[PDB]
């Protein structure tokens, strides 16, 4: 697939929509404010819309390398503050995936250039849960770090002033930590679901305990 | 659609893949390095995979509010450096969309909170092309700013040290500036396609001239 | 001067304070909240305390390359929000200096590495005021860009949600744009002093007009 | 001291330099590339030039809240890459101070606004060394966290691709971790001095062991 193939496929796909689903854009034209924010990885192995079946206009999406919510990443923070304060999304979903190239690159630690600084945040998590990973077989360490990474980004998101203020105001915002593999595409709930400051700390320790 | 509906739909979708497309994950398991990087908006009105027909594993995706490539956004820069130096993508596509909430919020300029700082970069572009927008009817100003925004992010991307170094090394990397509307989902090529430092400056002025 | 010389000089300087100024730290121990925030360049050719005579504890200081206030630099924005909302500084001073290495590196544009991305914000200003610099002799272009850079960072600071909210609340916060040279160390007021949203836009055009 | 007092003091100070030290700017005009980079706190309780006696032109300075070197702070990283690759500084000094308002605000954790996100990096350190602080008296916990913060920023700086590449190339660059108090202004060497990748990890554990 070259560039010309993508452009030509888009034109043919747009024209065939008149027969298949002429109302494909009606919910978009009606300004359907999305109820979900998806924070995923730039790998995008299986698209979030394909995993969940969410139709166009229902999903706000941010994607960075290894789905991180850094404390001081104004890029991701701006997406969250916009989705929470303006769009008023009711659910935020952070979703990693097993075999993530960013998580793996943080462990193997090769000289990849500028991205290594970004990956240092994963190694902080990989260092933080060193005692937890030791009680586990070696073959399961990398997939668990992928889950631990999601749990920590959920933790970081809930600790941000954006979520602290929204929960203080009383907004119904729920944070979710998910993961999937390319062996079945089955979403796994890491069970760190947070609705307020108390459930955030409660379910974080619950997710760490289940591992 | 609640949270339980997305989880249950994912399970049923994963099981039905055995009959519909049991090889749905074969290209993913074979570690297909993506040839395309998509820098789009977090609005994600129509997903990039739906617009272009790209199958899972073929598209590296970064999404922020109003598809920006800020000079000093290490989030977006890390995605680019990883896609260019490690994954060695052959095409980078920056794609806006008409009626973008971020572009519109920058023009109307309401008090939306933290996101207004992020949107100040659009107002810089909206200020930069003030004389160009004046020669146009009022009803076409906002859609053109959406196109100008894409052209400037392509300009910024090509000016980054990541792209300057890759083009200096001789890597075949091409930057594209696209836009689409939710009235047909038809991708429009803004014709600022850059393959090196010279075509970057050449096609930037060509895109500005066509407007 | 090696490392041992700095450590030994500090010890001797600390001991000699008992005779010279035993109350050197009394204002510091009394928790003197600083009334001034200084946003200067990392070059720090002449220290701000030496230029203004401000004693220890009176100056909050942020320094980056070429004294920038990028719209989305959470580092500088965090210093400002802390100084304005918590410390409640009454004056913010952005001060460049003629012959700044960062301003010069942006114009000459050498391959310096990661810093070139940071310097792209200066080239945006150098592009923005292209018509203004043309009406001037060549020998004065670089020093004027140093002044234009300060005026634009003052403009950016006043446009940030931190300053917009503080001025909306009624806080007495004043932004200043200064510059100095190493030929005399004399501070030059660029006359873009802003106390609210109206004087910000008014004095910005006044500073551009004086050039 | 108002604004007029600072401007007038600067003018009088500049004029009196002709009699006191007419060569005050000679080392500045001779383009003395600084050999030291100082990463300090924006509190700037005692200026670095006053602590060490470094004359103008000898010190490259970056200052943020609680002297942090975040993995993905392109502001601080740009200052470092410029000082190391372009200026080729031979020493980088990270210096905290006891009673730092940022360190204290991270522990007490009040609702201060945007700065709380920046301070979450300190709470990560305060969480990381929880077992170390427990073996110590309560009255010494906060001053030790100030030291631990410096040791971790030195650790982060040495882990950045900027320092990893400079040490790989063979550049003589040394990282130092210092701290001082406003009770005497005496600089304390935290003894985490790093000259390469090996001494970085060695002296980090040595500094943690001394506590
Ligand atoms: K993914
Ligand atoms: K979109
Ligand atoms: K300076
Ligand atoms: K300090
Ligand atoms: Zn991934
Ligand atoms: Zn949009
Ligand atoms: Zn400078
Ligand atoms: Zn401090």
């Amino acid at each position: 697939k070259d560039i010309d193939t993508l452009i030509s496929n888009n034109a043919l796909w747009s024209k065939m929509l008149v027969e298949e689903d002429p109302g494909f854009f009606e919910k978009l034209a009606q300004a359907q404010k999305p109820r979900f924010l998806w924070i995923g990885c730039s790998d995008s192995r299986v698209p979030a819309e394909r995993l969940t079946g969410l139709e166009p206009g229902e999903l706000f999406v941010h994607r960075n390398v290894a789905n991180l919510v850094i404390h001081t990443d104004l890029n991701c923070l701006s997406v969250v503050q916009y989705a929470v304060d303006v769009l008023e999304v009711e659910h935020i979903i952070i979703c990693g995936h097993y075999g993530c190239g960013g998580v793996q690159a943080a462990v193997e630690n090769p000289e990849l250039g500028l991205i290594n600084n970004w990956l240092l945040h994963i190694r902080d998590i990989w260092f933080k849960h060193s005692s937890l990973l030791g009680e586990m077989p070696q073959e399961r360490r990398l997939d668990t770090l992928c889950e631990l990474n999601v749990m920590e980004q959920v933790y970081n998101l809930g600790h941000s002033t954006i979520m602290q203020s929204a929960w203080k105001r009383g907004q119904k915002v729920t944070i979710h930590g998910w993961a999937y593999g390319i062996h079945d595409g089955l979403l796994r709930d890491l069970d760190v679901t947070a609705t307020n400051r108390e459930t955030l700390e409660q379910r974080y320790r619950h997710g760490i305990s289940n591992l």
